[PDB]
């Protein structure tokens, strides 16, 4: 039942922190936006469609850092290692996060209220990666990813032992061990063994992150956001 527990803890960090309810997503897929707005995003500055767009992500990551502070062992993790994990791996977890918001039907996604395809970002000019993550959401969504997958699976991209820098390795391994154990479990009793071989290959989440992340790094030291800081630890990281 330990394992069951964890389960149940994952799954409840998630649902607290998961910003928008499935059955609310899944309902809205018939509120698309209109030619006449679609015109209005792509009139936009680039500046403004990007400081929304950074609102909208640092929110995420900050519910992600919430996720993870709930995870049961997280907090009893050192700080370096902490930070290493949540470094490496948050913003990997907002980009999974997104296949619940997206629409393989028309290609869509949900942002500020309606769903919208990727020509609504065309004034951010970077089209190649708004592409890029518009694919990676329709290959999960083809899985039909369950909310409590996602959790689980998030879980285990934030706790990963082989992430350069950790200082107590074996304390992250011991972590990684039970949330592979309760995935693993979880797949089993509810019939979604399957999914195993249709998960994202080593390196794909990887290599989409570093490059979104290098894109907001660049709209960063050109037009800096203001960010509601709450983890300084975190924060002191990722900006300068
Ligand atoms: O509340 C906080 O203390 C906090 C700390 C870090 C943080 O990091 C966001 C981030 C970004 C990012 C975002 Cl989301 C928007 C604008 C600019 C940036 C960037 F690139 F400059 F940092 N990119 O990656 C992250 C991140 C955080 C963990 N892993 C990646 C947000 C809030």
């Amino acid at each position: 039942t330990e394992i069951e527990h964890l389960v149940q803890s994952v799954c409840k960090s998630y649902r607290e922190t998961c910003q928008l309810r499935l059955e609310d997503l899944l309902r809205q897929r018939s509120n698309i936006f209109s030619r006449e707005e679609v015109t209005g995003y792509q009139r936009k500055s680039m500046w403004e469609m990007w400081e929304r767009c950074a609102h909208h992500l640092t929110e995420a990551i900050q519910y992600v850092v919430e996720f993870a502070k709930r995870l049961s062992g997280f907090m009893e993790l050192c700080q370096n290692d902490q930070i290493v994990l949540l470094k490496a791996g948050a913003m990997e977890v907002v980009l999974v996060r997104m296949c619940r918001a997206y629409n393989a039907d028309n290609r869509t996604v949900f942002f500020e209220g309606k769903y919208g395809g990727m020509e609504l970002f065309r004034a951010l000019g970077c089209s190649e990666l708004i592409s890029s993550i518009f694919d990676f959401s329709h290959s999960l969504s083809a899985l039909h990813f369950s909310e409590d997958e996602i959790a689980l699976y998030t879980a285990l991209v934030l706790i990963n032992a082989h992430r350069p820098g950790l200082q107590e390795k074996r304390k992250v391994e011991q972590l990684q061990y039970n949330l592979e154990l309760a995935f693993h479990h979880h797949l089993h009793k509810t019939h979604r063994q399957s999914i195993l071989a249709k998960l994202p290959p080593k390196g794909k989440l990887r290599s989409l992150c570093s490059q979104h992340v290098e894109r907001l790094q660049i709209f960063q030291h050109l037009h800096p956001i203001v960010v509601q800081a709450a983890f300084p630890p975190l924060y002191k990281e990722l900006f300068s």
